[PDB]
């Protein structure tokens, strides 16, 4: 199984067909594809945009969690999609008489929401043919202050009783997911945290010269050549490339990645499920 | 692969998760599940009811046929679903900014629709927790009358007979009461009956299957002589089962019934 910077990664992203990228240790799915069964067990769903290959599985995801008596999921969407997504769920309810319980959380670009005491999300601007946004998940953890770092637990414990503040809150961009986008998201000055996230999940719909950059840009997509051109500004520990055109074989993908300069290439991974 | 009375059968049916049963030589999908890629090449989609494990894949199926430049599919639904399904397409059209071209055919129970010169479908009543119907596909062929095996053709005598044969019956989700409905006689004569048996052994009672609008294998067994089908294809087993448990249950059936039973075990 695929693992990136310690995180298992599941799911699939074929450029024409479906995109659902799953981080099961975060209970997170980035887009819903055709509702792969592995996605059903994730409590948090982040929708980048309303193309059917990204959003089409949404009602089935909610319905299946309901059937299995799982906690209603929390679903993050661009704010402008709240209207149609409400309409969608009410239509299905009007037919199938089910509850389709969920928490729908519209986010505008730059807005944040808490997933858990130690986890939060922030939406960021992406550049695509229809309304869209990416998401950065941040860890929010307590870390020992420098002066207490090398200290026996017994000692730490008494400091706790006395009531000393012994930790600092550390907020770190952990996973950044673009969904479909042009490479210009990299140049948007609001996106600095995207470029420092431990893992960047970004589409590279086209990876070799069989397709031209400006053609990639024609449909709101990114060419691997553009990621390379900007690689010096990508401070991510890992880059997970997704959403390759269905025209490609897995071996073509590997070839394209292998051709990258070695220092950058060492940080590059590919989600090849289904290729 | 799975072949039933000469028909390749593809797709998947897992109770509560996804149902899409594909007869590719008929360009037919019975329900759409989560839109398995194999379904996209079928030009005919027959929807039994609106539960999301049966209908959720619908917009993706239409969208993908458009991307491949295949003809807009003809989609059959219970007549009562016409307004909300029309609306659903309009809503996805707006969201994905795509045409989602299709031909929606509301079919009332008993109504028929010509699929090909030699093929037609008819809806039939099923008994489920929400409105539902099954479908029977008939062949319609012209064959020389036995006696003649030109001057009679010129004279304008009918020398052929039009033979209408029930070929595939698909129930979708239903209680076994579909067997009792006298309007469903042809269902019980179809060459292949594709019927759900959500539960297949005594770990669950018949009554429990019925509470949720489903059929227990035991009910089919207990009425097996009413079924004149050449083949019975069981589908929609509860996800609690393994393939081995399904095979065990079928193996217990009496030889006359057992010889005609097949199961769609994909994913089990
Ligand atoms: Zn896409
Ligand atoms: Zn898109
Ligand atoms: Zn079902
Ligand atoms: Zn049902």
């Amino acid at each position: 199984p695929l693992t990136v910077e310690g995180y298992p990664v599941e799911g699939i992203s074929i450029g024409g067909q479906e995109t659902c990228v799953i981080f099961p240790t975060l209970s997170a799915a980035f887009d819903i594809g055709r509702c792969p069964q592995r996605a059903v067990s994730q409590e948090f769903l982040f929708i980048s945009h309303a193309h059917l290959d990204h959003i089409g599985g949404l009602p089935m995801y909610v319905a299946t969690r309901g059937l299995y008596r799982q906690r209603p999921p929390t679903i993050f969407i661009p704010a402008c999609l709240r209207d149609p997504v409400e309409r969608l769920f009410e239509l299905h309810r009007s037919m199938d008489q089910s509850e389709l319980s969920h928490n729908l959380v519209p986010l505008e670009i730059g807005q944040e929401h808490e997933l858990r005491r130690d986890l939060k999300v922030k939406a960021f601007k992406t550049y695509h043919a229809i309304p869209s946004q990416g998401y950065v998940i941040y860890t929010v953890k307590q870390k020992l202050k420098p002066e207490y770092l090398g200290l026996p637990g017994s000692e730490i414990k008494q400091l706790k009783l006395s009531g000393v503040e012994i930790t600092n809150t550390l907020t770190v961009p952990e996973i950044a997911f673009t969904g479909d986008t042009m490479a210009d998201f990299i140049l948007d000055p609001d996106n600095a945290d995207v470029l420092k996230a431990k893992i960047l999940v970004v589409e590279s719909t086209f990876v070799d010269d069989s397709v031209t950059i400006e053609h990639a840009r024609e449909y709101g997509h990114t060419h691997l050549f553009e990621i390379l051109n900007q690689c010096d500004k990508l401070e991510n520990k890992a880059i997970l490339l997704i959403h390759f055109s269905a025209r490609y074989t897995a071996e073509e993908i590997d070839i394209a990645i292998n051709k990258l300069p070695p220092s950058f290439r060492s940080r590059v991974h590919a989600l090849k499920e289904g290729f």
